């Protein structure tokens, strides 16, 4: 199809090298973040998401880190092997600036499911690094009453992991710290380009990809749209189609649909 670099980027914070698929195309990049059952060695964005074909030759780099399954692409309080906020917001962009000549900031983050959450959280709390956040079937309001219980249940069922070790027990209130719904005001006032896609049905061809809780991603995305507008957000694109799978059958073509918007934002 098209050669790309299979980078092994050191993550001092996680204590191992992270596989990162990298297609050079310019100083600014789009970081692609996997669904919950993420490819350990190669991102599902490359294989099922058709990312390199869709985005090649458009004047931006493509960056797709692997190995982030059942992580919410965040820093875990009790898991040293899951420090994805530090890696994605600091170690990776610093490595690419030092070793592949990319700009420090003005990048895009785009993802599905946990990757949709991850993209929105990265831009909210690190606007210096990401001027664009795109979310497909994303859990954009994880601290929500029903959602936090749903994420905990699904992460244990499909991933065998305890989310108490991620952001503490949710009763302690720290899930709100990392929540882009709660901190939608950051996204609005920083003028981040936001792109949100979520069908108004809970269908998921691969249940593990949505940890069996696609209905919560559906509701989270709708509530994020209302919250974003209510805090003065005015640089967003929202699409809530009646039909469509919460899975790669829809996510792959949706990357093509938003590609022009990514390029307009970061190149």
């Amino acid at each position: 199809a098209a050669p790309y670099e299979n980078l092994m980027v050191p993550s001092p914070s996680m204590g191992r090298d992270i596989p990162v698929a990298f297609l050079a195309g310019g100083p600014h990049a789009v970081y692609l973040l996997d669904a919950f059952n993420a490819g350990p060695d190669v991102s599902n964005w490359v294989t099922a998401g058709n990312a390199m074909n869709t985005l090649a030759g458009k004047g931006i780099s493509v960056v797709a880190p692997a190995g982030g399954a059942y992580s919410m692409y965040t820093n875990w309080e009790q898991d040293g092997s899951k420090q994805w906020d530090t890696f994605l917001s600091a170690e990776l962009p610093d490595w690419l600036a030092a070793n592949r000549g990319l700009a420090p900031g003005g990048h895009a983050a785009v993802g599905a499911a946990q990757g949709g959450y991850g993209a929105m959280a990265l831009a909210a709390f690190h606007p210096d690094r990401f001027g664009f956040a795109g979310s497909m079937s994303g859990f954009l309001y994880p601290s929500n009453t029903t959602t936090n219980g749903a994420i905990a249940a699904g992460m244990q069922q499909f991933g065998g992991v305890d989310t108490n070790g991620m952001w503490g027990a949710p009763q302690l209130g720290r899930w709100k710290w990392h929540d882009p719904w709660v901190h939608a005001s950051l996204l609005a006032q920083n003028n981040t380009r936001v792109w949100v896609w979520s069908p108004t049905n809970p269908g998921a061809s691969d249940p593990a990809a949505m940890i069996g809780q696609a209905a919560e991603a559906m509701g989270n995305s709708r509530m994020f749209y209302n919250q974003y507008r209510s805090v003065g957000g005015h640089n967003g694109h929202f699409d809530f189609p009646a039909s469509g799978d919460n899975g790669w059958g829809s996510w792959a073509p949706q990357l093509g649909a938003m590609s022009g918007d990514i390029v307009g934002a970061i190149r």
